[PDB]
């Protein structure tokens, strides 16, 4: 198999729920509802310094050599700064230092373990290739997104993750990787008629609430609430299958951090597993990082010890499209920069 | 190189001619003079994933090959895709594909084909089971954010998407090698702030690669940049013809970016000693720059106006911001039944 041989993140500072009522960003009722406690908020750092700076830091603790970094990804699900332009290229150049493909991959909230999944293939397919970067970077300010509104029940994050996959070795083996596509789906994120071609741009800024209520009248609640439902439980189920384990087997969940009512929906009241088994407490006080929460909670599970040598850990992600992935992960030792 | 192209296609939005952007004021004299654009191909109602979805009907109808043998879509582009944190590629498939394979975007800038057709090379031999894979581009350049004229001058920016269809199965030509190189030194080239500090972090409306340029080659020196670039594209070039085994003379035809002329001149014609019309030159001049679709387009012209004769090699050559080079070398194994003669 895969393993993960390095991984960071680089978070700026956090604004807490209190100070976002405060100043208006947010209701109560809202805050009440997501039950979130703080957001990280970036000053003046843009998505792809974040994603080098937490590259730099997982690059450091894998200890991997640039030449045997065989390919970089960089994952992101809203606008990297500058139009026609390479934030891959800038990770490669500050980050790794060296001359392998570079390039972006997006999937929605689902980027991180989209570029996982070609990750792993592209060092699968050659016998010489050794590690592969994954990054992701995100900056969710004004003037085309609020951090609280643009997607209700869910608050955005600003910041970086970085992961480094490897044939050779790592402290944590990848015992499986499952991605499931959804696509009938994709109108529920868009304007434009959700069986029919999108309609004219929407830049500034997004609202994604009114195309949700478009698609349910459209194609109705039922088939909506069960053709979503249906695809998380497959990518869990075929991830566990996959790997040989039952969810009893799993130690820690890694969800995705989004507000308490969406996880309750979707995870708690349906698995029926309880928050302290997930990284609902770092996620609530960090916020949603895109494609990158995956990365984020394994690394604060591994990095805070609450992941012991020989447990599984089972990494839940879900994006617009829709698109899942769910990966179970074994910790195979306490790497020298945890606790 | 054991994969095929087993199909593909375009779809293209009506022309507008350079006439018509003279008279409108889109474009200069001197502009239209040094690129010796003839035509640009502009979308009316139509968005960067309905033309990417088109152009996979297409290329999926002429490849033959059934939509559960599609193991992987991959959606390329380089500007707005029209609605943020929203899904294209699953669009893409939702539309062209019906099936439920990973859909997802790769960006590579005007590489971003080629960078899609690295991944899927790799995807489809990471194993034994898998079949086939869709790529596409799409892309829509319109006002106020982009001029397809005046924002990066030199290269006119086309409305329009293309799709490809790769296989381990077979197919109507064979993917002989395919090389992509990176030089990131360069990235700093597309954006504001320092070459070789962070990002600015304000964000600049109107999109002008011009004034990035200018900025960047004040810093990093005129002579070092035209020499990294230069670099780049022949390492590229002889990776691709060395994997292949040929060399250029052995290439019939080759499928350059839709750029103006006189960037095309500097780069290839004056570069390479080859001949215009051994190129897409004049398909591009019509077409304009398709961002990374261009060598699927370029392709998909030489096949399907029976320019690329059986046992004949085709060049594709990429380029995009980064900056990255991809070459491919392709065989054409047989004329396929949609192609003209
Ligand atoms: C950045 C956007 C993104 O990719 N988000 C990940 C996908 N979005 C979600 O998973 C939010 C949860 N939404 C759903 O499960 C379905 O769409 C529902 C259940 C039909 C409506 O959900 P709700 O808005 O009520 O929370
Ligand atoms: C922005 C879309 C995109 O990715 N385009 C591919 C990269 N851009 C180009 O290749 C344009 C040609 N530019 C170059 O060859 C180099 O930048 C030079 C040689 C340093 C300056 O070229 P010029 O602008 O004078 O034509």
């Amino acid at each position: 198999d895969l393993y993960v041989a390095g991984c960071g993140v680089w978070l700026p500072p956090p604004v807490t729920t209190e100070q976002a009522l405060a100043a208006g960003h947010c209701d109560r009722r809202l805050a009440s509802s997501t039950r979130m406690l703080s957001v990280a908020v970036a000053d003046k750092e843009t998505p792809a310094e974040m994603a080098a700076l937490a590259a730099q830091t997982a690059l450091d603790r894998s200890g991997v050599a640039p030449a045997h970094v065989d390919l970089v990804l960089h994952a992101s699900l809203y606008f990297q700064g500058h139009h026609l332009w390479a934030p891959s290229s800038y990770v490669q150049r500050v980050a790794v230092g060296n001359r392998c493909p570079a390039m972006e991959v997006r999937q929605v909230s689902n980027g991180g373990m989209a570029a996982l999944e070609l990750a792993r293939a592209y060092l699968l397919a050659a016998p010489d290739r050794v590690a592969a970067l994954i990054t992701t970077g995100d900056r969710m300010h004004p003037p085309g997104f609020d951090r609280w509104s643009s997607d209700p029940g869910t608050v955005y994050a600003d910041g970086g993750t970085a992961l480094v996959l490897s044939r050779q070795g790592g402290f944590a083996r990848l015992r499986s990787l499952v991605t499931v596509s959804e696509p009938v789906l994709e109108g529920m994120h868009r304007g434009g008629h959700p069986f029919g071609p999108p309609s004219p741009e929407e830049q500034r800024a997004v609202d994604l609430d009114a195309h949700k209520r478009a698609y349910v009248a459209e194609a109705g609640s039922s088939f909506s609430v069960a053709r979503v439902s249906a695809g998380q439980e497959e990518a869990l189920t075929g991830a566990l299958e996959a790997a040989g384990a039952g969810l009893d087997d799993i130690s820690r969940v890694v969800l995705p951090h989004m507000g308490w009512r969406r996880l309750s929906a979707a995870y708690f009241n349906k698995w029926h597993i309880q928050p302290e088994r997930t990284t609902w407490e770092f996620g609530r006080r960090t916020g949603h990082l895109g494609g990158g929460d995956p990365i984020a909670g394994f690394d604060h599970l591994v990095g805070s010890g609450r992941l012991a040598p020989g447990e599984l850990c089972l990494l839940v992600s879900v994006g617009a499209g829709f698109s899942w992935s769910c990966a179970v992960v074994e910790l195979l030792e306490r790497p020298s920069w945890a606790a």
